[PDB]
């Protein structure tokens, strides 16, 4: 079986890798929010 | 994937010289940003309980000393 | 403080909202591989 | 955000009358495809990690029993 100290250190590095996501998601967001702008210009192009 | 695409959101050459590729694309913008944002929600709540489970651990650790 | 139940029930909520998290990304990745496949059409088009 | 869009990956009304504006739509997906692999990579991580904590919480509520 596993002892305390390494289920605390489970705990520290879900938590850390918990937070990368999420940043990660923000970068992701990001870029599909630009790949819609991209997609938002095109469609008003086609309707000028 | 669980839930494949419908006809409204494949898109294949037959949409494009129909020229409702770029909207059907808009479509699975919408779906993608609802699913960003749900994803974003999930994260905050497995955060939370994570944080929650590791007061557990802290205060059992603790008990020790 | 919590007890050792409400662990044991936050664990398996944690666990379940992990598989949810793995199922939306699946259905997530599978409709920008579809963005990505208009995209490349789109830039063939005008290549052509 | 965090890492803020470079001119390679921001796509304005200038990209699209250039006719790149596709382009750095394909950039943004190639990156948004390798990020999408780092997320699904870190949840199997997540989930092993996770699944280790469950059995350590597992054996101590049976040292009760
Ligand atoms: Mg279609
Ligand atoms: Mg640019």
């Amino acid at each position: 079986g596993i002892g305390i100290t390494e289920a605390l250190r489970l705990q520290m590095e879900v938590q850390k890798q918990l937070h990368e996501q999420l940043e990660i998601q923000r970068n992701l967001q990001l870029r599909i929010e630009e790949q819609g702008k991209y997609l938002q210009m095109m469609f008003e192009k086609q309707n000028s």
